[PDB]
């Protein structure tokens, strides 16, 4: 009751917990109640003052934060967020989130997470370079290659990331695997923009295999996805490279989908030039008045696509947290949807994902909606940052294929562990799904609550 | 809206900022509005996880925490405090009047301010001396003489001190003075333990003496006390000194007041008894039985001392923060209290300073309650833990005297700039006392912001 | 041949050797000869490049530059330097020089300087603030209160100390007696302005005194003057309190001469005018068109005032470097000028010392002109420096005038120094004053010898 | 502007690459990165010291130290260390300079530096040089390390050598790292590095010599004059005569060793090997006029660079010290018709001599022509293996001789590649004229480190 109210991390928690509970886990292994206690308080946190120069020579304040939540596994790892809604309790969520998705990568990386209440939107290209030096300065001593190893998330792409780097360059005097998404002549990996999309995509290719026998595939289906970052530009390029249909993108003004969904779809073409506005900041807004967009397309503003797609296949929320309703996981399932896969990170609120398994369990195979959480999905991206990690620690830089091959076995890894320990510790009735949810928290967690044991953080 | 609501620091906030309001100070200087705004963020903050053994062999979680408010004035100086209602926003507004209370010495100590929930009653000696050690692990690294030197607080007296110096001699492999309250063998200053409740008293001969031109003294006074623990002890020991009658002490449970306040009082002999418990961790009312105390006192639990005392001179809450309502204040004004001075940081209430400095207003020169905030007259502590930097600076270790006779000088020349400074920037009316809040919090303020100008923390 | 040719660097090392040559030093110490080798190669030079943004958001380059030449009698102490001249040679004159100078003042303090060939005419604060941060990200490692303790020289004053600074804290983590010449209320010593200037008059008056058998002193003497910044300012200052009149200031675009040098001088009013337009980086062209300056002077654009006064007693070169030519040193002489001491760094050059020092060969007593160099003269602003690190080293403030008598003391020593070392060493003709330059310099020279020989530094 | 050290060697090779990005549509389509050339020619950090050591007579010594930390946008700083009289400033700045381009083109995360000392290693016994080494190391490991500046060795340093910093930086550091490269076997070195520069460069030549011939023609039978007798020298030759060719001089600071008979005849390994010999004992190559054996074979000619007294030859490679092929040289080396030559010293031919080779390989098509090759292009196989080190050191294994010579390989066809295309796209020749290797070696190099310097925010 001293503690202050964390809404977005006690959701993230309560999740986990409740999964946990909902399983003769606790039964073999009681002694785990003391594990989740313990790693639910972060090792440690980093708060910061960020004061910074804009182009009308005035100074500006922002609040900087680095959440380091459990290093057991490996260094910490995770993402830094730029968007004005940041707090703790914010980049709490994540970092725990990021604790138990990478113990389902089986590289060596811990949970973390930063970020700040600065917003990229409205700035100059320079006032976001003197914001990056200004954070970096003093994120500078928390952080290290063998330390904590930051990344992307909202707000912070490859450019950001240049100017920390440089930064972190110039301060420490060192040049390491301190950051990912990196860009590729200063020790980026290859396939790392891809990855996170990827990664989710080849996720869903496991879970459409295995609920309809190998029937199904991408092929031909109709994949409503919302945001239009590096998430959902890449998630939609793949489906439409397996042959499916991305039916919907979305960003913070509105949600842009195709008329014809029955039959109609992006193309690599029209997210290249969706990508184009997010370098420059600009909304979906802008091109929808333009020939080859306003023929073709709906946009409808203040609107997320999931209620205004009819009939849909597959469901990709990639633009944030809590940004699937149980309002709208309804219409989901009413429109015939049977897979969901979280792009971004508790992309599902509780009710939604409450409505998912209630489904799961009350239709058999097939006829289940399959729900499967951030941590097991958008996985990918982390993954090939630890082959990041690993490709600058041995001083080399890897093929395109040889890192796509590590990211097919371990995004499948990642669905058969799920699975697996979803069927060992809370097996599901005849003909019912396993909770994709359930065993990946589950198999997540026991990994990160021994390595603990092991090291004395708790007995 | 983004950011969590820390009442505790709002309320230290707006007091600050609202005298600076009601005051030709950002009419002189409305650059200043700027510097309100960076020092309010703090420089920088660590949260950290202290996991622990008790004797019974089971593992324990507590909440580590220190805040790096503002090291503009010298490197970050303030207590630890250990107390179960510990959080972000407490600490933080202890760290914030620390900066500014810290600027009144005129020697060179930004303000910090750290501790943990940790809650040491019930809690065996061996408990207390692990969890130090714990907590000593983490804080080890963002502390040292030249970056950041802690000290007590409610909870953390001179033996935790004492482990936590231990621990980190351990760790960094260095002696240095990089903890004050510390004790005589290794380090210690003399005068630092009666250092804080000295100077509230020497702070309040000074207000007495001006308010009432040098007529009334101490001498024969009788003053209420809040708190038994290290500076409503020797706040109490120094008004006996001066020929003060302490009336009153509290702790957690209750107040214990002597049946005949106008002739009655406390005693060294029985103080040093109150002492003993609080060592060992008991309350006051596990004394009140015995003959000496029975005969002499009433014990009232769950009251607080203020509206139980009759007629009173003199309040000094040396409790905790907001242990003074707004109630309790009016009734302090209605028994004729015409000096109130804050041992307690934060001690009292909005409300409570409302009433104060509206009959301030109200009432002309000795009629008028004064209110002393606590970064004025608690402040004789961090002076002398200042002193204890400088003597193992130097290397050397001084006397008694040389001490207390610093001491006093520094709670002068701060009643002088906090008196100074209210006539300057919001003269009083004629025949009205200056504002010693706002004198204080202004004189405080200004010193800090012209050196985070000089330094460029904002320009 | 190898070596690059460095003129400034090689002119400070030849006048220095030569005087060491023309004595008795190396018919007793022949070993020395060893230790003049090895000193005048810098221990460490560290060379850097200054990316820096412009108030137009425009990319800007310069060079950085620390010189640590020698630290055998402490750690390297210096100012830093920005003007459009700084290079390699220019700065290793300099830091050269210092190592002698502050073996003068008896303190433990090595031989440094920096800068950058940064230009602060033209400059917004705003570009200052911006050059010096860029500046001290790289300096930073390479300094510390114990290693390495920058200040102020030419074009870095109290405001680009306070930007440095500033930077230091955040990068460091750290408060402490890194720079000097700081603000009073962060680590700041009184004095510290004055000091420079004034030990120039003070080392004079030892000078005049001893020559004039005590019979003069600066009463009803006229002095001109170089410069108009520091140095000169606070000399100029001076020599008007000891009942002097100064006839001439000067900048980097003219002379500012009193068109009645016989009976009249500056003020301290006009002074504390020009004083406000170097603050503000202004010229001394500026003001020729006012009440204050027209009529009682006369402006001198692109010339010195050593020809343009006549009417003269003593000169205090107070401005930079080879000041004072050959020629220029005739006319003061011819103009029947008796004293000399170079508040600038190697003021004069050495066709002007050469002349000053054949004059004291060829005259008797006080009908001789006398030069006393700088590393004794303008020793006063690094002597208090040292005080101001002793005062952060001990986290208090002396008082005004407990500084300005050690300061007397020290410059009293350094003359006394000087004076008895010539006369052991060079013992002058019956009735000819010591040379003080030689002295000074053998008697630097000796301490920093036999201070590194001790050290295993040579064998 | 006019303050700044009149600094020669390090004007000459930044004048080179300028004027040869201005030859080029280059500045045409990104203009920007004028700033980042601005940017990139002033080092980021540099490091000067006193070495004082003491001599075999217990007398004291003093020397000057460098390291130049140019450039680390593509990695940490990385090149060797230079022991010779004429070492300054200006020179360490021409190598660091010219290194931070070199790496950029092996394709692995290396930027520039180089360093030094004005210490002569000729005359002193190895227990001075000993002496040195650990004076000169503990100043230097202060700012330096496996991640932050990695030295190796250049003129005047070999493996002895490296060894004695080695195990200084392992006391002063307590650290065993990949922190130094050319390393002994048993302790942290690769195979293949010490023949990679010379085989590098012949790997190189064989390339050039693939474009110009269709494949048609080798190193077989080709007449080859190769400069001075080092690492560089030594190597390079034993791989032309492995390749078929006929290695027709050599040289040292006091003289050039030339066979009587330059169209048949050829050096032998084991005379290298001898000669290799007298250099560990840094002996000159002189010695050689008082064996019969060679008497009767070669010409010892004191004074003489080699390259007017080999008559007609085919592929000249410099590989001794800057600036060993004057104006006059070069013209001379068109008129024996060599028509391939690379730079195997850093900066090994004069402007007068590029000037001449680049004018003529623009007046001549095809096979006529003369062609130049940069040392940033050709010599890159020693820092190429040397950034392999690293790579094994960080992996803590050892990789076979032929893992490494095929590694190598591949980054010498990729470096003449990229050299070739990139010159093609930028710099076009006329219908039938070879691509310029120097331009597009240099304009490659360039973009790769300015790209990334802009994304990493030292320039916008
Ligand atoms: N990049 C990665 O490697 C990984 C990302 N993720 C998660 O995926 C999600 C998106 O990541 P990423 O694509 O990198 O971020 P990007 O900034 O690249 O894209 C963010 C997208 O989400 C939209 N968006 C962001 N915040 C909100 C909001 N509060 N309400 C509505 N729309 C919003 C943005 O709209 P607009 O364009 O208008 O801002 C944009 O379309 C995050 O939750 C992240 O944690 C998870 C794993 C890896
Ligand atoms: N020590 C120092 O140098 C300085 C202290 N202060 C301030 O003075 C106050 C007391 O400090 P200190 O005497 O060192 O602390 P101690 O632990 O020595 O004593 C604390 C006293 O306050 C009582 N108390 C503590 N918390 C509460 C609460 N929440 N409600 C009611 N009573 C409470 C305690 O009762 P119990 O014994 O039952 O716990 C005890 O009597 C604090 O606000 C502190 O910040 C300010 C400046 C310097
Ligand atoms: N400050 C100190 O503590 C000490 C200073 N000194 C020496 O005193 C001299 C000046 O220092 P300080 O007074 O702080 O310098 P300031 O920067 O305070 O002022 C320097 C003055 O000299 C003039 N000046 C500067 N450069 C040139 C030039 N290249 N040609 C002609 N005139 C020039 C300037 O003209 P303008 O204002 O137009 O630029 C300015 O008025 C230096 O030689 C310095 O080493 C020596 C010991 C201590
Ligand atoms: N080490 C490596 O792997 C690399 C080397 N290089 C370049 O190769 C060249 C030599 O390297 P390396 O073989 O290691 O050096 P070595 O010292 O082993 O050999 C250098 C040769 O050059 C001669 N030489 C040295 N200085 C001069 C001079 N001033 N004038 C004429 N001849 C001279 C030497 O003659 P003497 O024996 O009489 O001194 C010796 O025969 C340099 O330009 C270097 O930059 C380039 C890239 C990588």
């Amino acid at each position: 009751s001293n503690l202050p109210v964390e809404p977005e991390f006690e959701q993230a928690y309560k999740e986990l917990a409740s999964t946990l509970e909902n399983s003769t886990l606790f039964q073999k292994n009681p002694e785990y109640r003391k594990a989740l206690a313990v790693v639910s308080v972060p090792e440690r946190v980093i708060q910061f003052r960020v004061v910074w120069e804009n182009d009308k020579g005035e100074v500006q304040v922002n609040r900087g934060f680095r959440v380091q939540f459990n290093s057991a596994l490996g260094p910490y790892k995770g993402g830094l967020r730029f968007h004005p809604s940041v707090n703790l309790s914010i980049l709490k969520f994540l970092g725990f989130e990021q604790i138990f998705k990478n113990a389902l990568t089986g590289l060596n990386m811990g949970g973390g997470k930063g970020g700040s209440d600065f917003d990229p939107k409205g700035k100059s290209d320079s006032e976001i370079r003197r914001f990056c030096v200004a954070f970096m300065t003093e994120l500078c001593r928390h952080i290290g290659a063998d330390t904590d190893v930051p990344a992307g998330d909202i707000g912070v792409t490859g450019r950001e990331i240049g100017y920390l780097f440089g930064q972190y360059r110039k301060l420490r005097n060192s040049w390491e695997g301190v950051l990912t998404g990196k860009g590729g002549s200063w020790g980026g990996s290859l396939i790392r923009p891809e990855a996170t999309g990827y990664g989710v995509v080849y996720y869903v290719e496991h879970m459409i295999a295995h609920a309809t026998n190998g029937a199904e595939s991408f092929a031909g289906k109709r994949v409503a996805i919302s945001g239009s970052g590096n998430v959902a530009q890449y998630a939609a390029l793949k489906v439409i490279e397996l042959g499916g249909r991305v039916v919907s993108l979305s960003d913070s003004q509105g949600s842009l989908i195709v008329k014809d969904t029955a039959k109609d779809s992006f193309t690599p073409a029209e997210i290249d030039a969706i990508a184009a506005l997010k370098v420059d900041r600009k909304q979906i807004a802008e091109l929808v008045t333009d020939a080859a967009f306003a023929d073709k397309f709906t946009y409808l503003p203040g609107q997320r696509p999931w209620v205004h797609v009819g009939a849909v296949d597959v469901a990709l929320p990639s633009a944030t947290q809590n940004e699937v309703s149980g309002e709208e996981a309804q219409a989901l399932i009413a429109a015939g949807c049977k897979f969901i896969a979280e792009g971004s990170n508790m992309g599902c609120t509780q009710a939604a994902i409450d409505a998912f398994e209630a489904h799961r369990e009350a239709n058999k195979g097939a006829a289940a909606i399959w729900y499967a959480p951030g941590k097991a999905a958008n996985a990918g991206g982390v993954a090939v940052s630890g082959l990041e990690m690993a490709q600058n620690s041995a001083r080399l830089s890897w093929t395109a294929e040889e890192v796509d091959a590590r990211l097919k076995d371990i995004m499948k890894s990642c669905f058969q562990n799920g699975l697996d320990t979803a069927k060992e510790y809370a097996t599901p009735a005849d003909g019912i799904l396993p909770s994709l949810v359930t065993g990946s928290n589950i198999a997540g967690f026991t990994k990160v609550a021994a390595a603990m044991k092991d090291q004395g953080d708790w007995w």
